[PDB]
Parts: C-alpha cells; sequence; structure tokens
C-alpha cells in the first residue's frame, strides 16, 4: 500500500514468472 509490494515481489516475480510464463505459453495447466 506504499509500493512495497511492488518493488522486491517483481524481482521474484520476474524470474519466477519468467519460468512460470512457458508453463502458460499454451496450455495444459491442469485436467489432471
Amino acid at each position: 500500500r506504499r509500493s512495497r509490494k511492488n518493488g522486491i515481489g517483481y524481482a521474484i516475480g520476474y524470474a519466477f514468472g519468467a519460468v512460470e510464463r512457458a508453463v502458460l505459453g499454451g496450455s495444459r495447466d491442469y485436467n489432471k
């Protein structure tokens, strides 16, 4: 609520979200 959520979370979100991005590339994320 003071920009404290957007500064460190983005870093991890960038590295992680980056690898995850590939996962969300096409589809097949669930369905057993």
